[PDB]
């Protein structure tokens, strides 16, 4: 299930660097035998010392499973001292860029995005994976298509008060993302910030929140809940009317949200 | 995520019946708009009364996930009184037919089959699904290819002593399947049979088991373990040398296994 290589460069022509992380890089790569483009995560083995097997079990299991809202692992290569995760390259661009570029953007659009993230994270949780790093940077659109889905592209403010813990920390992160999706700025924002987060002290301030539904605000409260016990799970969040029902509004909130994204990020 | 239809027959031409179950049928079907063949499971809604949502949640989640060793759910249609699960049609045929037809069959072949079933069932367990009905009839080859994988094709001797319970019942079933794969006959076989199962009384009888490895027998013992606590999980079984290592033998055991399948089934 792992392909072996004496030298990865016999298989891929590496191109531009797409991302860099703690102790890995993600690079764009052409498969020399086929032309096909991929995103390849490059990981030195010595960085995984100890929990090498455990992290090669997340990978061994995930290799066999394709989730609609997570970039698929097409292949794993092993050399003497590295693992290479060969991933489906997406073509739809970054989350905020997309929202800024839209002419029209509603709560229904935000709800659809969150629904997809909930589905992906529910799956990861079921598999015993706590993502711990859900944030906009790690969400990419699949394609340029108007109807493109969003996908978790990568694994390693958004951190749960208990951290500052269990799978519930991810659900907090999703709540923060939802907050940003509906107003264009983060719910917290240096010691007073740290203080705010640890007391889950945030507001739906005017004028930015005035045109947002009660249902959306309730949804966010239930995820951005200090008590990780009372906090909605992904399963609970997915049943909420804002996600599963028809309470998400159809008002164009693009002007304000985009203004705030531009100004705030 | 569910397509709605006033009449399913506007979408599919139904052909031969592929399977029948408790209160559903699986039928071969041509998509009229495209020609493409599928396997369609047809389910009256009233059969799911009560746990309708719950069973529509197994489906709602699974729709988004493709496992290499489970037939994929391509689409779900809903009419006023039925659900239709539209599945990827396989082309590789039934498990025993394939083994009888081979000229050469080894423990390594059996191990590869079990590895795949372990992977599928591990995933189902992680999702909170207990299959409860794992048996050869529910395993089909993907293609005619020599290297074809096996796939769970369907959901609803092989039943765990505790039943005669938890996800562990599936692991018992896999042990029974492994037993049959290595000798061509069931480990139990009417009141004395019921008695045997409830005491996990079985043997690796000569001459059929003489050419089988100790490693294979140990593997089977660990799954066909009366105590569901001590019983190997799918995760444990997948780490066993017979599956993960190189203890599976390379001896052609086809003559005997096929003889016994033919005679016994
Ligand atoms: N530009 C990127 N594209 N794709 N495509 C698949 C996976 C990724 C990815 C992962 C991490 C960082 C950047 C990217
Ligand atoms: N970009 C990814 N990075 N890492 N890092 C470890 C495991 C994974 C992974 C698995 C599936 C899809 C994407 C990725
Ligand atoms: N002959 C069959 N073929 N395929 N292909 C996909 C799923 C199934 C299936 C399920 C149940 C019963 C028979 C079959
Ligand atoms: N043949 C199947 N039958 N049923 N019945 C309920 C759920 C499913 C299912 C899901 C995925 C793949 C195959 C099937």
């Amino acid at each position: 299930w792992k392909k072996q290589a004496e030298d990865i460069k016999k298989i891929f022509e590496f191109k531009e660097t797409l991302g860099t992380g703690a102790f890995s890089e993600v690079v764009l790569a052409e498969e020399k035998a086929t032309g096909k483009l991929f995103a390849v995560k490059c990981i030195p083995k010595k960085a995984l010392k100890g929990k090498e097997s455990s992290i090669e079990n997340e990978i061994a299991v995930l290799r066999k499973i394709k989730h609609e809202n997570i970039v698929a692992l097409e292949d794993i290569y092993e050399s003497p001292n590295h693992l290479y995760l060969v991933m489906q390259l997406v073509s739809g661009g970054e989350l905020f860029d997309r929202i800024v570029e839209k002419g029209f953007y509603t709560e229904k659009d935000a709800s659809t995005l969150i629904r997809q993230v909930l589905d992906a994270v529910y799956y990861l949780h079921r598999m015993g994976i706590v993502h711990r790093d859900l944030k906009p940077e790690n969400l990419l659109y699949y394609s340029q298509d108007e109807e493109s889905k969003i996908m978790i592209s990568d694994f390693g403010g958004y951190v749960a008060p208990e951290v500052l813990y269990s799978k519930a920390v991810d659900c907090w992160s999703i709540g923060v993302i939802a907050y940003i999706l509906l107003c264009g700025y983060p719910p917290f924002y240096d010691s007073k910030l740290f203080e705010q987060i640890l007391k889950a002290e945030y507001e739906f301030d005017s004028p930015y929140w005035d045109d947002i539904s009660d249902s959306a605000k309730d949804f966010i409260r239930n995820l951005m809940e200090k008590d990780p016990n009372k906090r909605y799970t992904c399963e609970q969040a997915a049943r909420h009317p804002w996600i599963a029902g028809d309470t998400a509004l159809n008002k164009n909130i693009h002007e304000s949200v985009s203004a705030q994204i531009r100004k705030n990020f």
